[PDB]
């Protein structure tokens, strides 16, 4: 057999198309809370599961699937807030470095989003994010590799975006993908985050999270399907 | 044997204690960034660890000392900065309750600190809360029995400080507590959050906090040992 993949999303809504997409059967598995599913595809194992969100859930789930099913390495789908013009609703990124945005010891003097015994920024493979753009490019499809910012807040107002940029230099903010990506590193099992943008993490994020989620979520999980074509 | 116990602190500085206060031979195993203290305490086997600061990182090893080392308990010990008059440094408290102070999806008209498919409160130990109360009264000393506010920033200011009060009725305020017991919940493993005051959470806490760290740690710590003795 090949590798063996995890495959993960925060909300229900993401992983719905992976399920369809990958179209095998899968056994159900409950652990801790999530359900995980189990398959079959090209000779790989693959385990499916959405960790519900936030960067507690997310690394509940991540940690779980490394110790529990062993898996090799993890991809993640889901759907983001953008934080540049360039990156339109629907648009894909790769997260090259991840930062939690909602870390504060600074009372400490400490940078934010920095914790003792950790780092600011956390990387994913790079071999991972070199096969998702040559796959893009190869589709004729845009895709920004940069940095994403994670936090427990559904960002929507400009200040918030402004200090983002500022702070981070992050291209889109989501809640699990620093989690997912941390999680990853600390046990050596290559990580890869995939969001296509819903929203631009203004005033209007919510109504358009809201219309957007069903398309963006499914333009995530086919990129993702594309990638394990490739694995 | 008895049963096994995990017994985590969030900071070196709150387990060195725990392992000099329980006296015993450990033996020192990695996984995952952190490092797991082995040994057996009047027959039962202790797993000692710290997790590093904030959600992430002790939502990693609770999770860890859960599925690789297969804790049927975990007891949290530590610092806390306090929100209400009657916890003075050096007092003691223990979690009837915990909330994430920092999870804010109010742009889909959530609660302040809820999640979807999740809770606001997180539920601890009633035995063993009722334990910890039974040996603080024999002791003579004060325990309080309240809600403990978790997040990813240590707070220092007054705005804060009102607002944990306000929106949460919490008593204290940390970094680890809810994403410990929320990961202990999930697994259905019993839990206790101990925590003595640090600090005031206010303007002056990180200067508060260098000062006491020592002594609060230990006295958190003599009382985890004081609870294991009746385990
Ligand atoms: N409208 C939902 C909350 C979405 S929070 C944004 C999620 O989307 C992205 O995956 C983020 O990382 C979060 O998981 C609800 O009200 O249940
Ligand atoms: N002064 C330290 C940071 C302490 S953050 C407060 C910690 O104490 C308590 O255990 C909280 O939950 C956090 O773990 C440093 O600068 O490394
Ligand atoms: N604006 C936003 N903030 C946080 N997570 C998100 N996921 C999608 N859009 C988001
Ligand atoms: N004021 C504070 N805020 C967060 N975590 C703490 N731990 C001890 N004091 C604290």
């Amino acid at each position: 057999m090949g590798q063996k993949i995890g495959i993960l999303g925060a909300m229900r809504e993401e992983i719905t198309p992976i399920l369809e997409l990958f179209g095998v059967d899968f056994e159900e598995i409950p652990l801790g809370g999530n359900v995980f599913h189990k398959g079959v595809y090209h000779n790989k194992e693959i385990i499916v599961a959405y960790s519900k969100i936030g960067k507690v859930h997310s690394t509940l789930t991540t940690t779980s699937m490394i110790l529990a099913f062993g898996v090799q390495k993890v991809l993640f789908s889901g759907v983001a807030g953008s934080l540049v013009k360039d990156l339109k609703i629907n648009d894909l990124l790769v997260a090259t470095q991840l930062v939690q945005h909602d870390v504060d010891l600074s009372a400490f003097d400490h940078p934010l989003g920095f914790i003792p015994e950790s780092a600011i920024f956390i990387e994913t493979s790079g071999s991972l994010n070199a096969l998702a753009k040559k796959i893009a490019n190869e589709q004729h499809i845009a895709l920004k590799e940069g940095v994403i910012a994670s936090g427990d807040q559904f960002v929507h107002s400009k200040e918030r975006k402004e200090f983002l940029v500022s702070e981070f230099k992050a291209s889109a903010v989501e809640m699990e993908g620093a989690s997912v990506a941390f999680v990853c590193q600390k046990f050596g099992v290559p990580c890869c985050v995939l969001r296509s943008i819903s929203d631009n993490a203004d005033e209007k994020a919510g109504m358009s999270f809201d219309e957007f989620l069903e398309k963006s979520a499914h333009t995530s999980a086919k990129f993702l399907k594309s990638m394990v074509d490739e694995l």
